[PDB]
């Protein structure tokens, strides 16, 4: 029922709505240390500030968004804003190495908030279109794919073609190169934002007049329809506690292949392995869905990373620091976060369809703007258990240290992570029911009453 271009479309819309976020996530640390020349510090507390001001600001835009009537819906008009707004800011962000001093730091501050904001504008009604287009189990299974597909592969392409590019382009003067391949980010983002907005088309959308649509909420009653949905909490637990996990592994394969390792050998070959089997897990998602359950994959998406925690925990024990062990690794974890994305977001589209049925009220931009706001609270909270670890250890900062300290440290935060997906999967799989004859349960109702309600 889905027509193959609104699924290219919307795979060329994500790919435009990451592409012009790899670039940050992976080198504004870099561009604000070594081409501006910021304290590690600063730019640490202000990259947690942020995320935490964005955690907040994630359901007052759920809220506006909900709020929100216009002609293209109350979803194409926010994403449109979105991507201008943030495509702006992302230039004026990486503009950053013209100024000096404290109008530099401020300058820096008030750009790259804002850019958070501006992303979260866009980010939340994106991802709010995938409940509206199909309503059904296999629908999602089979639409979702092409978006995480086509964002992974955005992520990757930068990470490849990234550097070279502000290399050729300026050529020491790397500001200029940075901005030069914003402007390029900014095309792309623009043109799948104007792609998708054209293409695709919401079906079953709040706004229209069978979808059941509370438009005229509070501030308060939409957050409390995240506690009333008994399920839309047990999606923030989990994902919540997949995220601190994630985030606390990426943050020991940076801290290991940027500082420890030297072998610069290495990390073109654990990048390029694990891509392919981040991509190749996301072609293969329709498939596997019906060879082995929704809770299987559910449940192999948080254990793959486990078996990569439990190698990378045998290869601390020695000292070997088998490259094979990495990679083997890396492709485990890459497996386990592309199964987690695609589930997480068909599961999104389900909390919402069981919202209206639990309550009678349809709202996808507060479960996705509760999946934004776990994206953010992730990091924060991996930094914060990571500092809790290091004050309890007595990690005191960059100065002389143990031996069997470090080694401790590095096995406690080889640890934690499956603490936290072994959290993950007991509340999967003890309060969570959005998988079989429920989830058909909820479809029938929904359509029944779609179908009598007067359009």
């Amino acid at each position: 029922s889905i027509s193959m271009t609104t699924k290219l479309s919307y795979g060329f819309g994500a790919f435009g709505k990451d592409f012009a976020i790899g670039i940050v996530y992976m080198y504004l640390m870099y561009y604000y240390t070594d081409v501006v020349g910021l304290s590690v510090g600063l730019v640490g507390t202000l990259f947690l500030v942020a995320r935490i001001w964005c955690a907040i600001n994630d359901p007052i835009m759920g809220w506006i968004v909900n709020a929100t009537r216009s002609r293209w819906g109350k979803f194409k008009p926010w994403i449109l804003i979105g991507t201008l707004t943030n495509s702006l800011v992302l230039f004026l962000l990486f503009s950053a190495h013209l100024f000096e001093g404290t109008a530099q730091v401020v300058f820096v501050c008030v750009t790259y908030i804002l850019w958070g904001m501006t992303y979260t504008i866009m980010d939340i009604p994106f991802w709010s279109l995938v409940p509206t287009i199909t309503l059904d189990k296999r629908e999602r299974e089979q639409l979702v794919p092409f978006p995480r597909f086509f964002a992974s592969l955005a992520g990757f392409v930068t990470a490849g073609i990234t550097l070279p590019f502000v290399s050729y382009v300026g050529g020491a003067d790397r500001g200029f190169g940075f901005q030069m391949f914003t402007l390029v980010l900014i095309a792309f983002f623009i043109a799948s934002t104007i792609v998708t907005l054209r293409n695709v088309h919401e079906v079953y959308s709040s706004d229209n007049g069978v979808t059941a649509g509370r438009p005229h909420l509070t501030l308060k009653t939409i957050v409390g329809l995240i506690y009333k949905n008994d399920q839309l909490s047990c999606l923030l637990g989990m994902a919540l506690a997949y995220n601190i996990a994630s985030n606390i592994i990426n943050g020991f394969a940076i801290y290991y292949f940027t500082y420890v390792i030297g072998d610069a050998d290495l990390f073109p070959y654990y990048l390029s392995y694990a891509g392919a089997a981040n991509l190749l897990t996301l072609i293969v998602f329709p498939r596997l869905v019906k060879m082995l359950s929704r809770r299987i994959l559910w449940a192999g998406a948080s254990v793959m990373p486990v078996l990569s925690c439990a190698g990378l925990f045998a290869m601390a024990l020695a000292d070997i620091h088998n490259a094979a062990l990495i990679v083997a690794a890396g492709i485990f974890l890459n497996i386990g976060t592309a199964l987690f994305w695609v589930l997480q977001v068909i599961m999104v589209a389900d909390t919402v369809d069981y919202g209206e049925f639990k309550l009678n009220i349809r709202c996808e931009s507060i479960a996705y703007s509760v999946q934004t706001m776990v994206v953010k609270g992730g990091s924060a909270f991996a930094a914060f258990f990571i500092a809790l670890v290091l004050g309890l250890i007595g990690y005191t900062p960059n100065v002389a240290q143990s031996a069997q300290t470090l080694q401790g440290m590095q096995f406690i935060m080889i640890v934690l992570p499956v603490l936290f997906f072994m959290m993950t999967l007991v509340l999967y799989f003890r309060y969570y029911r959005l998988n079989g004859d429920m989830l058909r349960k909820i479809q029938i109702h929904l359509l029944d009453k779609y179908r009598k309600t007067p359009p």
